[PDB]
RNA sequence: CUGCAUGGCUGUCGUCAGCUCGUGUUGUGAAAUGUUGGGUUAAGUCCCGCAACGAGCGCAACCCUUAUCCUUUGUUGCCAG
């Protein structure tokens, strides 16, 4: 009820050094993941969040899965809101006022 | 009188597929990246994709002629009817 969510638990190997300690102790050699911090993480970052939307920033949303490539452009459309689907660029960002020569190229076509 | 005094004008490596530029990245920096890679070609040509996205000179097309046809003008040329 506190949230929390899926687990299986995946992957066995390799694991990022920022991500053992939310290991749980359950069985011999197994591992699994504890999730009891998701949306109480959440819930004091969604008051910054805010805070830019109070600021009027410009919120930008990036996927290239299945599940989240149709999701950028479809569950967030009830607010003014910019996203990336599948196709990237150098520079995508960090050099703006060229890439802006593709979107007068993208409105001339 | 002479192209280390010149303007200009034409050869040749070279009709070869090369040489550069705006912004971004990279290194202390000259610079490198872009022009490379992967297919394809007559070609830095076109396509695919990537830290690039677009450009200038070459490039290529328009241009002109030629192999077959249809139609307009025919002498002192031509001669099918």
């Amino acid at each position: 009820m506190l949230k929390a969510g899926v687990h299986f638990g995946h992957q066995t190997r390799y694991w990022n050094p920022k991500m053992k300690p939310f290991i749980f102790g359950a069985r011999n050699k197994v591992h699994i993941i504890n999730l009891e911090k998701t949306v109480p993480m959440f819930n004091e970052a969604l008051a910054e969040l805010n805070k830019i939307a109070s600021r009027k920033g410009k919120i930008l949303f990036v996927g290239t899965k299945r599940a989240a490539s149709e999701a950028v452009k479809d569950a967030a459309l009830s607010c003014d809101q910019f996203f990336v689907n599948h196709r990237w660029l150098g520079g995508m960002l960090t050099n703006w006022k060229t890439v802006r020569q593709s979107i007068k190229r993208l409105k001339d076509l």
